[PDB]
């Protein structure tokens, strides 16, 4: 088995960033990558911020020993405005780049050309086929999905998804990454929504209908949710908490591919705030109002 | 205002019990009826136990008050075998007994000549139409859902359904009620699994959807869900703790009032465990095995 040690990551952004986080507080070199030598700072910039705010907790007792911390595992992360420059000696491609379709494959068809052949290239996307931006390289038995969840850092739980044409190989060698990175990996096929999206996301949208449709408010919705049911946020809560756009975005699409089907028919309140750009906690506003930090 | 204080808890069962248990605990005189004294004496002694085992732990250090708090709350709770004698003076009926409409229906149509005139009316179901029931009798002013959750001791929440009937002031007085049980009363309409089971029944339909598609195993579902999204059981864990049967039943029902929406297709593999007799956890096998 050939072990992943070197991990570049495209996308400094909220996910990306966590991303990297995690494989260089793990013992992983790290290249994060992003279009800017200005996002790459400020994204670098954000990761130790979160890391030192872990670091005064964990090591409470000895700053000095919380600053060591910090310092080793933010020293292992390089910054590069080009993966491409760098992939021909990295071990796995994780991607969490706009979500884009063409710009995806744009950017994995020209990585396959640099990327050593036993390099794993893997895409974060939540709402894209793998299988489509696998097929965008020659490297399909070396291509999968390595789905994380926000905050990186903090979430547990990774997907890694199979495409039919994903060996067992690069399947196993996720696997192994993601329990190096001191996550609880699950298999699921490359289908929409993989598994936490594609369960989590219709239900918040039964949710929006129901409070639409008046059968009862926000409020007690979400106080029904995490008395009855146990649930960390309500499902409003969740949804300003995740962001509007990013789930009518989800929908639009299952919407786009069946439109017939009931369950991803489009939400007008949901609309309205997404045009009204309150995007949720992200813009201080969804369904609630938030303290503009 | 109508200040509830007699309650008369119609079903002596998993539910029926939890209600007298919590309402005779916060002060209320309460009368538990069902068919059989076996029945009802087997019901008040799991009130017992249950009572019990709070109070050995909460009165460690002074057992005789903890013993004295048991008794208070064990003598407040009486039984019957006949609704009709009970309840000519009870300012509240809660009725938790089989889920079958006809059954209820017949049960509060009858009732409804013998409650006094204040006396409000309330059913627990869960997978019946409020309406349906209310308007088997003359007291739809005073016909309301009032919708636990197991085990009721434990479970803070309770949805007070109202109907296009239901009087506003027999509404505040189950919101009053509800906060005397201890418990957090929320609204919603006459609309089939109120809000907790819409939206909760639903998504455990989907997850083994999922699981009969192929997409994954239950027991990566189960992971994903509680690592992914912080639920407490996965959905297939949960099947088997709700009751695989009880489910179904739920789900057929929804199908039957609507078979075109997807949401309440059957499952073949829920189909088969209810039907060899794999209800979940109180049946030691459902989607898993237990003990
Ligand atoms: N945030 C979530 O809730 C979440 C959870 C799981 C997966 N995802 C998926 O992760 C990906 C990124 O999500 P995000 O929330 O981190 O986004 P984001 O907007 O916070 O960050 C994306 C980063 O990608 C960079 N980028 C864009 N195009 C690029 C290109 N061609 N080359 C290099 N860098 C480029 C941007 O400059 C930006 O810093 C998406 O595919 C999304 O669907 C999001
Ligand atoms: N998941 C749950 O367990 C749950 C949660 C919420 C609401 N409910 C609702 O609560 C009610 C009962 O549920 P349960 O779980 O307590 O059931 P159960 O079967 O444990 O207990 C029902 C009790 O009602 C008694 N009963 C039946 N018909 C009667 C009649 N005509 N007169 C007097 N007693 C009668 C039975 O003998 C039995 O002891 C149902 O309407 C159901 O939809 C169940």
């Amino acid at each position: 088995k050939i072990i992943v040690k070197h991990v570049t990551v495209i996308g400094g952004g909220l996910m990306g960033a966590g991303i990297a986080q995690v494989a260089a507080a793990t013992g992983h070199t790290v290249v994060l990558v992003d279009q800017t030598e200005d996002i790459l700072a400020k994204s670098k910039k954000g990761i130790e911020e979160s890391l030192r705010k872990v670091a005064k907790k964990k090591f409470a007792e000895n700053p000095k020993a919380g600053d060591e911390f910090v310092e080793k595992t933010l020293s292992t992360i390089a910054t590069s405005t080009d993966a491409a420059s760098v992939v021909h000696s990295t071990d796995l491609v994780v991607e969490a780049i706009v979500e884009n379709l063409k710009v995806k494959n744009e950017l994995f068809k020209r990585l396959d050309k640099r990327a050593a052949e036993h390099t794993i290239f893997a895409s974060n996307t939540s709402s894209l086929q793998i299988t489509s931006i696998a097929n965008a390289t020659t490297r399909q038995d070396r291509f999968a999905g390595l789905h994380f969840f926000n905050p990186v850092p903090v979430m547990k739980l990774v997907e890694v998804i199979k495409t039919p044409m994903t060996s067992q190989k690069t399947f196993e060698s996720l696997v192994d990454f993601s329990k190096a990175l001191g996550k609880h990996p699950v298999s699921c096929k490359d289908t929409p929504g993989f598994i936490v999206n594609r369960l989590l996301v219709p239900y918040l949208m039964e949710a929006i209908r129901l409070y639409e449709r008046g059968d009862a408010s926000k409020e007690d919705i979400d106080t029904a949710m995490k008395l009855g049911a146990g649930y960390p946020m309500g499902p409003f809560e969740l949804l300003d908490y995740v962001g509007l756009d990013t789930t009518k975005f989800i929908v639009d699409g299952w919407h786009e591919m069946d439109a017939e089907n009931p369950l991803h028919q489009p939400s007008p309140s949901l609309n309205k705030l997404v045009a009204e750009n309150k995007f949720g906690k992200k813009t201080g506003e969804g369904f609630y109002k938030y303290k503009h930090h």
